[PDB]
């Protein structure tokens, strides 16, 4: 029941406590795992609302203090009352910052408490929501020295009132079909980019074209918006030994900034809390880039290259895949956007793994996501045990919303 | 119930049923997870029941289930079982029993092979010299010049657990490691251990970067003894890159056959504690693990040095770059002389196939997503965008302790 993970490269063992809080389920169980996975009312929400103002308490060292347990009962009232209650600004930033801190996934953790957190939860139109992401985006952007942030708009009611942001990513290439069959742009993007269509973007029918924002504000109808050019920081990909390499004209965007995730805190959900921080290399340049099902640049890459693409055992693919990403990376550098490499972003979060055993007892993780999608083992996460489970406040996954919205 | 897996690439979906045949535990509750945790005397009682599912599975497979040879087995191992405590596997049934442990192995990408699979029957053996002789024959067949057949020797399954059989070398070809006065490691670091028990049986070691590994052999509970495998039987292959003329002067050089030698093979109930197998090497074992973990040959630094790459930053992903080559020269020296070795694009790809193909014939194949995904470029093989389920099913191969933790000392 205290158990032990163990590093195989260091022989360092840490010992396990936190996860004896754990609430939600894994999916696994004693006869299948599932760790490869991809996606696997008044009296509830009291319990739910107790844990979080329980351990935010806890974590101001007020736990069992007559504020403590003046809001317990605040809450209790408002609950009964009013069948939902509302956080009070503090317990909005801890909620927001420790869903972070939770999320087992993420390799980035170790910048967890530095998070700036936008309360808008004022907001009640699209053009409201429209003008909060444009100032987003702008804050955390900073010139390309990007500052992590979230905004939060209001919390789910009787789910007829949703705020929902549409896109998945704040700032997302277009991806459309063309009559030989092929596709432009951004795969991921196809059915998205006809929504879009289908509500009245004028689309460039480019292959880097930035979508329209589609915002839902208090279950309306989503509406259309242009995040201003001059806010969407791109970056050219060139190559530090490559001159032909600009030529295949490849470009991304600064900012990634995930937008389609359900943010819950004690019991109150919060469906459109778009968050961003900034890059690590491999996730455009080994998945963006390379992916079969993506832009799938691996052919041309090889083929500018001129290497021996007639036998896998060359290796080719292997070596394009390296060339790609170390552009990628200096490319963001000499713009001077931030970006982190995979070698120091495991590095990091072996290190905040370290001080979250130390300080927390434990750190959730699920080594499948944490370790990069190439060089696995020469980085220092893949010789390290890893245990997953679910903590709360937490962001978790909810349906697309265009199977769902009642027009 | 019908569980559903689905690749990322292609929108392929599959349905496991097979699932539902798993009676051992993975690790994991509702609670938590652990697919990532390297390491999750036995009664008449519990015994029997375990024949008989490996019983009816066999006869199912051979297409008799319920016939008259069906039921005389059972009644055959059930009393064999009572009066003896034990029982004796037909030949038809260890070679069944073998091929479907390594068809089970969850962690193992090379299952496409898994019914081409020579089994050697050693359950006459009673000494370590037996023993020596066995695994020669082994490692020659198996070798076979350099066209590479999998193969498998069983030795006899224990009995009380005080007189099993266990060959005390991890895999049966394998290179020494000494550590330094000065902290340093000389030869293997994972082996240092070992070589140092072997030095003290009385093992005169080179003290080289490659020396093979003398065989420490245990028999029926006895107190192991020391043998030297005949270098003729050893097949090695030095390290050469085909476009840097300067690799060949780094040293390097791996032997041919990888042969894991410390499992352990549980058929009906019954546990096979010596049970050398050997297959080929997909590339990236010897490639990136062996040469390129922190704690092995660790030989990313001097390959980078010589590339002349830009080692001041890693953001110049210099690692990356001297990794690929490194894994190039591995595949080719192979291929150069002839040996059989699979690079990870093909092994995977093959896999993917394999997994497709005993879905249908099957309905399921346990897969561990963490063991079957490559050590390096990750997302460009096609096992990282499919979906796994991870479960146990008999026969199998387990671990097992160490030995010379174990071992009583006789003298
Ligand atoms: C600041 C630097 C950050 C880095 C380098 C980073 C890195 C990553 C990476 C590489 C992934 C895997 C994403 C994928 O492969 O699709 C990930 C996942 C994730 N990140 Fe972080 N991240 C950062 C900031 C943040 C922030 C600010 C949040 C929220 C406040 C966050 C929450 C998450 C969550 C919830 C996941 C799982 C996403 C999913 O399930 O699709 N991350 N992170
Ligand atoms: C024929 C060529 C084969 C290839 C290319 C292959 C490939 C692999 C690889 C790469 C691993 C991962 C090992 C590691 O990274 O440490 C593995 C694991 C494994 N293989 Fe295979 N294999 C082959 C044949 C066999 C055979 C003949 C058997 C047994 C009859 C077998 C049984 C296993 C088992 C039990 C594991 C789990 C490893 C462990 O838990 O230590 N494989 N295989
Ligand atoms: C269901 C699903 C999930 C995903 C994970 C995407 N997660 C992006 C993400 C999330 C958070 C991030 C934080 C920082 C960062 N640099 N990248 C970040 C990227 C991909 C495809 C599907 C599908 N179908
Ligand atoms: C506890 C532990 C376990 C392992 C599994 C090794 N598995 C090798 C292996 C096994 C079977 C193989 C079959 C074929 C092949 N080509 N390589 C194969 C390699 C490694 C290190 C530690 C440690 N410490
Ligand atoms: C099948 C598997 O679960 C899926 O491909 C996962 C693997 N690991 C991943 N890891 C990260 N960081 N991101 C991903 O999208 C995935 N995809
Ligand atoms: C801690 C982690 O489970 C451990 O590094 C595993 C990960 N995946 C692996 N995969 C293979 N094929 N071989 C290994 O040794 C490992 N090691
Ligand atoms: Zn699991």
């Amino acid at each position: 029941r205290f158990l032990k993970v163990k590093n195989w490269e260091t022989d360092v063992v840490l010992t396990d406590t936190l996860h004896l809080k754990s609430t939600l389920e894994t999916g696994c169980t004693e006869h299948i795992c599932m760790g490869s996975i991809m996606l696997p009312t008044k009296d509830q929400l009291f319990p739910l609302a107790k844990e979080f103002l329980d351990q935010y308490y806890s974590s101001i060292k007020r736990f069992g203090s007559k504020a403590h347990m003046d809001r317990l009962e605040e809450v209790n009232k408002e609950i009964e009352s009013t069948s939902t209650y509302q956080l009070k600004d503090t317990e909005l930033i801890y909620g927001a910052k420790h869903a972070w801190r939770n999320a087992s996934r993420c390799v980035g953790r170790i910048q967890w408490s530095k998070l700036q957190v936008f309360d808008a939860r004022d907001c009640t139109t699209a053009h409201g929501m429209f003008n909060y992401i444009c100032n987003h985006v702008k804050y955390a952007t900073n010139k390309g020295n990007l500052r992590s942030a979230i905004t939060i708009f209001p919390q789910r009611t009787d789910g007829k009132h949703d705020f929902r942001v549409w896109n998945s990513q704040l700032i997302r290439y277009a991806g459309y079909k063309q009559p030989d069959g092929s596709t432009l742009g951004d795969p991921a993007n196809v059915q998205f980019t006809e929504i879009c269509i289908q509500q009245g973007w004028k689309a460039p029918r480019g292959r880097f074209d930035v979508l329209p924002l589609l915002l839902q504000a208090n279950g309306n109808d989503p509406e259309l918006f242009q995040i201003p050019p001059e806010l969407v920081l791109e970056v050219p990909i060139r190559h530090p030994k490559f001159d032909w390499f600009k030529d295949l004209g490849l470009k991304w965007y600064g900012l990634p900034a995930v937008s389609n995730m359900l943010l819950e805190i004690g019991g109150l959900e919060f469906s459109a809390c778009p968050f961003s921080g900034w890059y690590m290399g491999t996730e455009i340049g080994v998945r963006d880039y390379c992916d079969n099902s993506r832009y799938n640049i691996l052919e041309e890459v090889a083929k500018k290259m001129d290497l021996d693409m007639r036998k896998t055992s060359s290796l080719w693919k292997d070596q394009a895949l390296v060339e790609i990403n170390i552009a990628v990376l200096y490319s963001f550098q000499s713009d001077k956007v931030t970006i982190v490499d995979h070698h120091s972003a495991t590095e990091s979060f072996i290190k905040h793994m370290e001080n979250e055993y130390r300080c927390r007892g434990g750190c959730p993780a699920d080594w499948v996501w944490i370790v990069p999608p190439m060089s696995g083992s020469i980085t220092p996460v893949f010789h390290q045990e890893m245990l997953n489970y679910r903590l709360t406040p937490s962001f978790e996954y909810q349906p697309d919303p265009w199977n769902t919205h009642v027009w």
